[PDB]
């Protein structure tokens, strides 16, 4: 065998490529868009649906919907369209020769992984596959075997702690607040500036505002008083129609939802308390190495200043006689994929695949007695 | 103090009166009309602008514009003219003795409420004021403290779920489709009968057609097939020039835009799905009392048969093991004003006003830390 | 200043007088006649030209020509002779002390009004002047501010719709068919009785036949069949030489040209259809008040039975569910002058004059940016 | 099948020809004239009605009337005479062998398209037909699939936004101001020079003045001040009798009605604001390509300098950080016909005709469910 496919199906983006590579060769959004309007010039390249980058380019006339919602595939008819887009148009490979490596979040429903396995063998006919946990791959991309991982993507935020290669599944804290809910809260608090974003095509306009104008304030209540003298905390954004918008305290107030989830109305804890509660559910001896290895991942942890407040606010919870080290790599948008590329190229992993002859004798129940 | 003023500045009409009354003493449209013509006979009572009922009578020579558009006051020079018409010519009171009660929609821009507060203290010099929420007052007029309120007026449609007096601001679904957009869609689909209504003076002719010839079909595709045998579903209307028109399927097809917003080209859900999506964003425990208390309000919910389809189509979305009760009072055109009259007469409310000495030291930012 | 002059320069007659008077003190025809014969007895008061009533008396030896043709002054050398006759011989006043009020028709050429202004300042030296519209003054004489005005004099027929003192200049219809063309058609259809009227002195003989023998038939095709038994519809007229003439169907057939302009070969509508087309070019809201106020004026509308057919035939065009009221005052030969006498005696009009110091700084272009 | 007929029934002209040709083989006005006079020499080829070019030659003795008025066929007895003139005298083909392609304006009455379909199958008996939209065919003639189309012809001005072959029918702005109303306004403002054009035979004399003496001023108020020194902005025209007329500011003041519709008394926006309001009703993502593709069409957009002011005045409304490209082809009088010739010659279109066996089973309601 030459290579192996590593397909990280996130809620927002699809990262895909080959094992051994240090960067995915296919990054495109998880969008399947149907045209909503009439259509008069029938022909000249009008498809029934648009997937990925072509749905992002033609997004004005399309109803964009994402098949993966909070890490759970709810649109299996359209998730097959993204995989059909992935292997045949973004990578130009046939899946019959390459073993694929899929990922998913922990504490996921069992019907999600059983149908990822069923489609990869019956539709695409892979030689073998494997479904890994995203937070465990992200720790392995950083060259560690010990550390609690804050993987926060577009659909889910989870907090898997790992000590010396042993997962502690009773301490995994799955939170369904991620970059999608911070986008939907930014759409809510831009209406108080008279900025109406309503359709799902302006959902990516507000998402692009969030990716280049939002930051995490070190102290939120002192930053709100600074924004009362609204001069220095205001930046302008260029809308695609040529309009400009001026946002002030809305820059730092939507990443505050990661730390105060009561803004979108969730009876829940912040990402700093669910990190602290996940350490305090582990054993007393291994906490010394978990406060020292706080690896962040995903795209939601790419805010300017999120690692500074993450250290500043766990230290307010942890006992002061020990150190807190937040690990923020610069490549952590792709660290779940990078850990998948190292894993699929290991020689000690080559006997841990789920082959075709193991699937048809035991059905879909083979995929649950393999992980953890 | 004897009485207080309750001014409901809707997008279409202005309701105004006194606290304790059961009906407003001043109902007139939110119209400021300028003359568009020459004016040869200079004098004999030709004013520069006509406001309210006098602009509705002289509407054939006036360009009618509304200062409130989708619940947002965009014409602050002309909104003061309606308030100058309201307190001085419709109520004949001086605002220096009476505390006023204004209303607005939720998820409104912050500059809208600040300039309502600034004009009511600097121009009219009220003793105290308070800006309430329209859907919360409509529930309080119905004698309830629990229920989701579909307040669809002339400018905006919005759902506010309230449970035991606690508002859930993360579940408020604001939708800018309302009775104005159903008037502009009825103007669009009367052109297929050869009926040309173009200027803003025929905008109230088409609006008057809508208020007495339109109904909500219980099943739309069966009603369109019934209207193919176009005999029983046609009624005639008397235009002011003596002409008669005959409208058929256009009677029930413009209130269908409330339930299918794709007719006017909005990627949005109907009023039945934004009600269902607003209940499903509330907590699982309180949904039992929200499906049972569906209070409707505003003038747009006054169609014949709108409560019957609202119950028929939430039931298709809600689980069948529980009951749906759409509450449609017969006085629900004024229910936002009625709840404002009960609120301004409460003795437990008299300490919740925003007085003049609270405004001049704290500026316009006092009015945002008072509501919700 | 005590008084002000009101000079209505019609095509047929000159009405002149003072403001405040209820009747003009000078009514004489717009005639300047030159002698066409030898004149052997040189002297004894033989003037070079005869103006007004003295030309109507000596008309047998004169070539009578009218300087105002279809409301347009084409003979400015001879229009000054009528004005010189008017101020100095019919009113016996000097124009240097009295501000004059001139009138003209709508949709008139700009060189007509600029030369009325130039002659009234550079020849007669009035203190101030104003050129008004004839049909707007006729509505103001009737005490109305709303109504479409069928003004039909000797030179032109024109409709002006006015609503609440606001003229609608896009809906002004102007029709050059008037009482002069009905005189020239009566001269044509008297030749089939062998009555030869050829020169311009018999033009006033036929005009005097028309003013006391012509009537408007209620139904024309039934009246033509009634005149087959040519006994009851014939009346005799006394020519100035002593001859008698007997006219039958020619009594009602020339006022039919007002309603059927194809008799004199004009591709045009009647006065009932140009009234209806001028209402239907107005806005649809004000049509209810325009069908109910049909003020007629001029001398051409003095036919017996013109108001009965005007109501009978607009009703055939207007929708039947509304009323048509033709307003035919008995003084409507002078209603253009009467409205000018009320206007020049107002106090709100005294600042709307065109004074001498406004004319010499802006030239003749001052007179267009004040009226319409 | 050899060819297909493309008959563009405009309000002013009839363009007809064959599919594949680059120019129509039949251009003649939509005029049916009846003789209004006696006709003493009975015989020698005096027909009862004259259609098209033969009515334009004999127009002095005819009452010319238009069956198509504001894009609505109101004279179905006389519209069949133009089609009978078209296939049998201008093209010399029998319609039983050729499938025809008709056009009409958007937001047209339903009875207009049904009677086009009924007459083409019952009277002329075509094999198949299709009724298209005029503005969509004009964009397709320019080789584009994306752009907003200002198709201003003789009866109607309408904007249609099209993005990549998907029409947005909620953003179509239809305006009933076109070249006929600019002709009727020019007849009105030539009367202030003393030029009396009244009958319908001088309606084409004034129309021929407009087609070769009228231009669009870049700035209107500076051009009116330039015309005060009335030397350089005056040109002469040769009337058919031999008279010459000198027009000054009336050259550029009637195409100003396209940009200021208040001159003819319409509460409406100009063609630059209805273009801008139609873009601002589209989605934010597609506006970048609609401001860059402003395709104009029709004969009314053939004024010298209309594309320069169209770019100058949308730029005053659009945000300044983007480009506005008005597309003005030199062949845009026939671009609605050219796009119909390309469409009827396609092979992907040959299954979209409305055949005879589809019409007789479903009646005239087939023609509405095969558009947009
Ligand atoms: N550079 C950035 N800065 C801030 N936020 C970002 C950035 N890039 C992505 N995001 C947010 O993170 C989410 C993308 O995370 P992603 O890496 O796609 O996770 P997944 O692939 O698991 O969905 C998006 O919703 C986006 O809003
Ligand atoms: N009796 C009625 N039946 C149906 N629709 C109505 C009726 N009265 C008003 N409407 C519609 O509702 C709107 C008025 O709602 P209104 O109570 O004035 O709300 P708001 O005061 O918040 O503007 C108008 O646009 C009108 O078209
Ligand atoms: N009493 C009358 N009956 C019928 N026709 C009349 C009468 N008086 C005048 N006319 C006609 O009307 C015309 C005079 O109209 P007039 O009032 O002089 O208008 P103007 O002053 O604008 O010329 C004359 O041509 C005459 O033929
Ligand atoms: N060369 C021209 N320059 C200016 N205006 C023109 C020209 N040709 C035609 N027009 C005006 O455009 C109108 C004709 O438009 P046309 O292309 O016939 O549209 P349609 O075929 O849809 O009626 C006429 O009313 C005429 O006044
Ligand atoms: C289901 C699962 O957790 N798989 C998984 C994830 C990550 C990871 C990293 C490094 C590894 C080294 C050797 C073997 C395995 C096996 C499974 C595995 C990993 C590794
Ligand atoms: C801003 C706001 O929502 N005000 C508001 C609305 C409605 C309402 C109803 C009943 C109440 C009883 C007691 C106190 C208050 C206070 C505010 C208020 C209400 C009431
Ligand atoms: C040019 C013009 O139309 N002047 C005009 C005509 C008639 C009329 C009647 C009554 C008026 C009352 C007040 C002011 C004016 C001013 C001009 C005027 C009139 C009046
Ligand atoms: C009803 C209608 O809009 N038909 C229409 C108009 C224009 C147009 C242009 C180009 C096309 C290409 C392929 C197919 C079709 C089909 C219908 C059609 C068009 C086209
Ligand atoms: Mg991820
Ligand atoms: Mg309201
Ligand atoms: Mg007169
Ligand atoms: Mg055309």
């Amino acid at each position: 065998e030459t290579t192996a496919l590593v397909c990280d199906n996130g809620s927002g983006l699809v990262k895909a490529g080959f094992a051994g590579d240090d960067a995915p060769r296919a990054v495109f959004p998880s969008i399947v868009g149907r045209p909503r309007h009439q259509g008069v010039m029938v022909g000249m390249g009008q498809k029934d649906s648009y997937v990925g980058d072509e749905a992002q380019s033609k997004r004005g006339i399309l109803t964009l919907k994402y098949p993966i919602e909070h890490g759970i595939i709810t649109n299996w008819d359209d998730m097959e369209k993204i995989w059909h887009h992935t292997f045949y148009n973004e990578l130009r490979v046939a899946p019959e020769e390459h073993p694929t490596l899929l990922t998913e979040a922990p504490l996921n429903p069992k019907a999600n992984r059983e149908k990822m396995t069923q489609i990869m063998f019956e539709t695409f006919n892979v030689p073998a596959m494997y479904v890994a946990i995203q937070a465990v791959l992200s720790l392995y991309a950083s060259g560690r075997t010990t550390g609690i991982v804050l993987d926060s993507g577009d659909g889910v935020t989870h907090n898997v702690p790992i000590y010396e290669g042993y997962a502690l599944p009773h301490a995994i804290m799955r939170l369904d607040l991620a970059g999608r809910d911070l986008t939907d809260y930014l759409m809510k608090i831009l209406t108080e500036r008279g900025y109406s974003f309503v359709t799902t095509a302006e959902r990516e306009i507000v998402r692009d505002i969030k990716e280049k104008l939002c930051y995490v304030a070190l102290d939120f209540e002192n930053e709100m008083a600074t924004a009362a003298s609204s001069s220095s905390l205001e930046k302008s954004y260029e809308l695609p129609d040529g309009q400009v918008i001026t946002i002030g305290n809305e820059r730092f107030r939507c990443p505050e939802t990661l730390f105060q989830p009561s803004f979108i109305g969730m009876e829940s804890a912040g990402i700093h308390e669910t990190t602290y509660n996940s350490i305090m559910k582990c054993d007393i001896d291994i906490r010394k190495d978990l406060y020292a290895n706080n690896v962040m991942s995903g795209g939601t942890t790419m805010y300017p200043g999120i690692a500074d407040r993450m250290q500043k606010e766990i230290t307010a919870l942890a006992p002061s006689t020990m150190k807190i080290k937040i690990i923020a790599p610069p490549e952590r948008k792709y660290s779940v994929w990078i850990g998948g590329s190292i894993l699929a190229s290991l020689s000690t992993f080559q006997q841990m695949w789920i082959t075709k002859q193991e699937y048809d004798e035991a059905g879909p129940s083979i995929v649950h007695r393999k992980c953890f």
